[PDB]
């Protein structure tokens, strides 16, 4: 029983299914894989893309999964989609009726298009099940949490008819136990609040981040205009006529002023935050109270892109409302691609679920075989240096205690947003000035936000105060406080009101991982280090050794672990050896606007890339001309000879564009198939 | 007492307030000026930036209507705005939580800024009124009907809080009788199905022209699950919470499947668009219906986007329901932005209202005076030929009895959507080839779209049924049947069903051209021609005497009659003289994706307009080396020097760019301040 789980929408690499297709349209694409009730594989597409959040068809993915099952395409049993036919297929028309140039192509043909197209598989149509949305999340979160029974609870933005579902988990079935309608969104209200912050889908999280500086007094009164808590688990949020956005109208009639681009947050934006992080808590708690008393169940599982507020998450935990809390590394939309398998297998009557609770989100492609990666450095060697110590984890843990912020890249990636010690970048979780530090060095803005401590399983509770209910800490998905005779130790990792978003690892959840962090705590007495996602600000987390090395170089890391090989950047890296590449969505423009006198105006060339929310920058005529020379084979050095060779202005004007992704740029050639390394 | 009337966003001519701003978003934009309660000028932007029902700020129209006043900006005593000043900035607040780059700019300051930084006009702020929106339309609709008191309907889209308002009107007191809520909106009804049929906002009224075409049978159980009507003139609207358009879902559901752009339109289609327009009508006929018995009113003005729905203004003609029918020819949101300066009048001193019905649309700038149009006719010599007949209206009735497709452009330029015999293109009505070339070869339009008569005041009632309440007929405010004996003697104008979109022309409405349409009529029998607006598919009605020669030389007409000259396309036209220019949207590019092994795909080159649905083109390197050169003053010829002359490749090629607009290309200089 081998079933692939979808999640997305279905535009091809280089193209959207309409222009500009917006962000938020069928996001976080992804592509799972099941087999005989376990999750074997899972890979969100813009690891693979290096779209942050790509509505895009997850066409790499599904490939990577097969890839990493041994299976071909013919092997899969099912295919399951994340939403029914009819309502994505509606949507689909809707954005058909908008751009009347657009062929009529639904999801069935589309799916069936993109799988025959980029990998010769005849999709029969029986095989491909849609699934209701809620059901896919809720399946995920249930069948992960090694619960026998659970009241779930799934709250995002909307599925097909609906913003929250309530069900009782039991075995493998699920029943339905209440649902609250579109309007009612809580994913819907904290994304108009976003904007209202000069912040975008997927800031959320920032927007969260920033709540404990602020004052939820000041904003409270305000945003109880715009909800009602009312009986039996009830409520209501009061929306308007005027504008798209629960938030706005109201907050402009009072005075508030939504925050521009580059203006630092004001006291009434991060109150505003306060206030918008406690209405949620507020409401999220009071469902919850209802249904644990109507349920009478002692354990919650929690699913849907709203159960990342890992804020709500431990306010949950702390509640007292339940003895066991579950939430799964993935529960955004990339989770309910996961889900959509298991309801495709249980439609299809054999509904097989995982023998054990989820501890390890490492799921993704790996970075290859050692012989492979040895032979790929090698390529990077005008750039690096590498030494290959006999205990890479020992020297790592002995260069954390020196001071030092390391890349850390091993075996599979992440599957959800956080890193867990895969894609990391890890440092001593004691002193506070590594917070302003290591946001400079990856050139990140968060310094108002804390970073996030990883902790031994055996010190956890030597730290942090995990009391409450039982909860899984090995993802974050929970912000516990910190001991406060512990906070000043751990100055990086405890948020100004003294709480942090811990991971617990243990061997069983990442044994590589708890090692590293035993061994630093051995050296230094403190077992805890900060763990943030290996990524720029330009960037999802790395996924493959070429997008590890570039994030390296490109970033102001001190050292990079990978694989056992120890890396540093040359004191003079010699750029022109890597050859440029576009991206599927590079594209590169000379631009000339109207001038004065009804002249042709302005002559400029630029970078961009062709998606909603894509970058874009400026470049000289020079680059233009050399970038316009891209062949995908002949390298950077040699192209420049054109405009009369690699000087180091062009070099420094590459790099900056290089840091921003606007192109590939790697050495000749690339690592190869990856590795049947025999797990 | 000079009272100016605004409406449209606020964006300059090279940009918009937020990169793309939707062509929805205060759209029509226009300026109206009033003078001791006359309408004295009033233009739509759109003829002067030549951007189809353009959102820009209206900076040219009150420019252009202070000259026709004879005013300076310091004479205004107030300037109404079609919108309160709540609901526009809490609209810009959205649009600025969306782009975080955008300043914080808001209506107020942006008013102040345009009038400022674009006239030289510093605006009080005691000086500027804000409006609700349907009063805004209703006092337009009103004053200008000559009637001293009405019964007041105003349906669009949206107001502020409304999509339909009815008032009771006595004197110059408006007062509101009802209103009906956003979602039960027919406007958005209307454009929710517009968009099904391939089409987009400003097609309305081709749906209309195709709906006599259909079987209203077919979808008309499909319309009926998403609407109710109910007791006492009230009525639902089902919606759903799938996608913010009222009706693909349900036609999705049934199979129905949306048209794209460039296929035919097919019975389905035509069927849909049938059952549409009928669905609008029983629910309008149900509001009507109530409101005249409950309100005891005879007399009805009808004004909002929805009242250019001609073919229900002729059914609401026909049922009974009132004695008279008046409506604006400017209904839509540029008729809501004169009515913004009736208000503001009202709210600052007692209301001055017009003496008498309004016949005449002649509203906009004129063409200029003789000497000046003679000069400037002269500039494009080696383009043209011009003749100065003795009596240019006694010739030109010849030659459309001798099967001419004339463009006629005189005086000042029709305000509203409709050509009325100042920007027209007019043709002998009778041979049924005649819809289908004009059709085909000059508007260069789908073939299912009929052609609207004018008749002389005399004659019309031996050719029309004007039956029923007595209706407004200067605008082709009312579809009317053609009296069944002459359908066959109408053939390019009479529609598949049997009825016309007629204009009724009198002395009184339209000297000149009621004597052309009386001349011809002597000549042939028929005193009715074919009158279509004078503009092809890239651009609004045509407004300058350049515009009206650039749209001759780029339609296939057979001649032009401009203030009484006789315009002809020489043999052999060098277009070398013309001197091209930018207009601020245009946009040069040349571009290149991702090609294959992940390289830099081959350079395309293009040109386009930079604003929300403009079109754009391929460019041949060799044009985009020519164009980049551009600068405002330098001819055609002596540009295309660089790239080795100007071919005939070339020269046919920006012929091609010409004919879309992506440019301008005019004889060196211009015309001057209009006389
Ligand atoms: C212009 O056309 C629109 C516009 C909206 C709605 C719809 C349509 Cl057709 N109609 C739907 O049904 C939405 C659909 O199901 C969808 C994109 C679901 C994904 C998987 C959610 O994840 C996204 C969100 O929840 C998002 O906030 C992040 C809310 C967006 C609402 C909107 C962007 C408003
Ligand atoms: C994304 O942001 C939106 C979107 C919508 C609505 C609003 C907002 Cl902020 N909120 C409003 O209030 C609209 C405002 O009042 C307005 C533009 C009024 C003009 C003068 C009307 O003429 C336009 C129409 O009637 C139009 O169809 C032609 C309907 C468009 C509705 C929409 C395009 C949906
Ligand atoms: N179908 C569907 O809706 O997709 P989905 O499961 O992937 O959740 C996305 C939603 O979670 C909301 N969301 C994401 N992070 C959030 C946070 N930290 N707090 C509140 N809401 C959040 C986000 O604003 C968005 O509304
Ligand atoms: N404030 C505001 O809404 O502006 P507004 O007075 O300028 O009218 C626009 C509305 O008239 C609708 N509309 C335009 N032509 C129409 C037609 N022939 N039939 C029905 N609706 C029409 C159009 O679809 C749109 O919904
Ligand atoms: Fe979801
Ligand atoms: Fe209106």
């Amino acid at each position: 029983m081998l079933v692939l789980g979808l999640n997305g929408n279905f535009s091809a690499a280089d193209t959207d299914v309409v222009p500009q297709l917006g962000e938020v349209f069928f996001h976080d694409s992804a592509a799972s894989l099941i087999r005989d009730g376990e999750l074997v594989a899972a890979v969100e597409e813009e690891r693979l893309n290096r779209i942050k959040k790509t509505t895009k068809f997850p066409l790499n993915a599904v490939r990577e999964c097969l890839a990493l099952a041994g299976a071909r395409p013919e092997d899969v049993d099912a295919v399951g989609y994340y939403f029914p036919e009819n309502h994505i297929d509606t949507v689909l028309n809707h954005l058909y009726t908008e751009y009347p140039r657009a062929p009529l192509r639904y999801s069935r043909e589309l799916i069936r298009q993109r799988l025959k197209e980029g990998l010769g598989w005849d999709l029969p149509d029986e095989k491909l099940v849609y699934v209701p949305h809620h059901e896919a999340h809720a399946y995920s979160s249930y069948l992960h949490s090694g619960m026998d029974s659970a009241l779930v609870l799934v709250l995002d933005g909307r599925g097909e008819l609906h913003s929250g579902t309530v069900y009782r988990a039991e075995g493998t079935r699920l029943e339905k136990l209440a649902d609250y309608p579109v309007p009612k969104s809580l994913g819907g209200l904290y994304l108009n609040a976003t904007y209202l912050l000069g912040y975008g889908f997927g800031d959320e999280y920032k927007v969260m981040g920033l709540a404990p500086w602020g004052n939820p007094e000041t904003y409270r009164d305000t945003f109880a205009k715009l909800y009602t808590l009312q009986d039996n688990g009830e409520y209501e949020l009061h929306g308007n006529i005027m504008v798209p956005n629960l938030v706005s109208p109201l907050f402009y009639a009072e005075g508030f002023r939504p925050r521009r681009k580059g203006e630092p947050f004001t006291q009434a934006h991060r109150d505003f935050a306060a206030a918008l992080q406690e209405t949620v808590e507020k409401i999220v708690l009071h469902i919850l109270e209802y249904w644990a008393k109507t349920s009478g169940h002692s354990r919650l599982c929690f699913g849907g892109g709203v159960a990342h507020n890992s804020s709500l998450n431990g306010l949950i935990l702390k509640s007292g409302l339940f003895d066991e809390v579950f939430v799964h590394p993935a529960s955004h939309d990339a989770g309910a691609g996961e889900g959509a398998a298991y309801a495709a297998a249980a439609s299809l009557g054999t509904l097989e679920r995982p023998g054990k609770r989820l501890l390890s989100a490492s799921l993704g492609p790996a970075l290859g075989g050692r012989e492979q990666i040895r032979a790929r450095l090698a390529d990077w060697a005008p750039l690096i240096d590498v030494e290959f110590p006999d205990d890479a984890v020992e020297t790592a843990a002995g260069l954390l205690a020196e001071g030092q912020v390391l890349g850390w890249a091993y075996g599979r990636s992440e599957f959800g947003p956080r890193a867990l010690g895969h894609r990391s970048i890890v440092a001593d979780a004691r002193p506070e000035e590594n917070r302003t530090r290591i946001n400079a060095m990856v050139k990140k803005r968060e310094g108002f936000r804390p970073f996030a401590p990883v902790v031994t399983a055996e010190a956890a509770r030597d730290y942090f105060d995990l009391s409450g209910a039982d909860g899984n800490h090995e993802f974050m998905s929970f912000v516990v406080p910190v001991l406060p005779e512990r906070r000043t130790e751990l100055g990086a990792v405890t948020h100004v009101d003294g709480t942090a978003r811990v991971q617990v690892v243990s061997a069983e959840s990442g044994e590589r991982f708890h090692r590293l962090v035993r061994r630093f705590g051995e050296l230094t007495g403190t077992p805890v280090l900060l763990n943030t996602s290996f990524n720029n600000n330009a960037e999802p987390i790395v996924q493959s050794l070429d997008d590890v090395v570039t994030s390296f170089l490109t970033t102001d890391l001190d050292v990079l672990v990978v694989e056992d090989c120890l890396v540093r950047g040359k004191a003079s890296p010699d750029l022109g050896v890597l050859v440029p590449r576009f991206r599927p969505v590079t594209r590169l423009v000379e631009r000339r606007t109207a001038g004065p006198d009804a002249s042709a105006g302005a002559k400029t060339h630029e970078i961009h890339l062709d998606y909603d929310g894509g970058p874009s920058a400026k470049v000289s005529p020079e680059l233009y001309e050399l970038l316009g020379a891209v062949d995908g084979t002949t390298t950077l050095g040699d192209l420049a000879k054109t405009v009369g060779g690699l000087s180091d202005a062009l070099a420094t004007e590459v790099f900056a564009l290089w840091e921003q992704r606007f192109l590939t740029l790697a050495p000749a050639g690339d690592i190869g198939p990856l590795a049947d390394d025999g797990t």
